[PDB]
């Protein structure tokens, strides 16, 4: 009966790869079991594949499965897939089918998408006043976006806005950045953190400032 753990991310490129298949229990054992990938999605009817006699493709001659049949298994092909664009879910099902009745087996769809590669830097003067003085933090081409925190010392700003990025190879682009006012202290510093979904854990850019005159 019916197992793939199923919850796997999903990066564009990309271009990789899912599981679906079987546990034997086990003092049972048995055939057919001859494969479905659907969507569910606009499941009319299928992004489909069949092992069976052989591999086959919908308008994806390209992509490539695992688990080749050329005999027995008995079965269970998990999908490697490059690739490499926004599918991601999907909600897509692998199916098998067999005499243990078992003509089926189940949904599933998971993690999906991609990263950006950020800049960020300080400008300009101070005229007293105010603000922006400043940071053009950005988070550059991300499919999850993040958002930025500042924990400049002073961090005195309520303000530090925001823009919908408007997407570099289609997402995010966004750049976020403080409003601190007027003064000196130059030519210290101050922190952005930037979260995201990825790379374990939050880089974050910092800089002195620039006094004025």
């Amino acid at each position: 009966v019916v197992q793939a753990p199923t919850q796997v991310p999903g990066f564009l490129g990309d271009s990789v790869t899912l599981p679906c298949y079987l546990q034997v229990p086990n003092m049972e054992v048995t055939h057919v079991s001859q494969l479905t990938w659907a969507r569910h999605g606009e499941s009319g009817s299928m992004a489909v594949f069949h092992q069976t006699q052989g591999p086959s493709y919908s308008e994806s001659k390209r992509l490539e499965f695992v688990a080749a049949r050329l005999g027995a298994e008995l079965r269970d092909a998990s999908l490697r897939m490059f690739g490499l664009r926004v599918e991601d879910e999907g909600s897509y099902t692998c199916l098998f089918v067999t005499f243990p009745q078992g003509s089926r087996s189940v949904d599933i769809w998971l993690r999906v998408l991609a990263k950006p590669q950020n800049t960020a830097e300080v400008q300009k003067v101070q005229l007293t006043g105010e603000p922006v003085p400043m940071a053009r933090c950005v988070s550059t081409g991300g499919r999850p976006p993040a958002q930025i925190t500042w924990h400049s010392d002073l961090g005195g700003m309520p303000q530090t806005s925001q823009v919908p990025g408007f997407l570099s190879g289609t997402v995010t682009v966004t750049s976020l950045w403080i409003l601190v006012p007027s003064s000196q202290v130059d030519g210290k510093q101050v922190t952005c953190k930037v979260e995201h979904e990825s790379f374990e854990k939050p880089q974050l850019l910092t800089v002195s400032l620039t006094v004025y005159y």
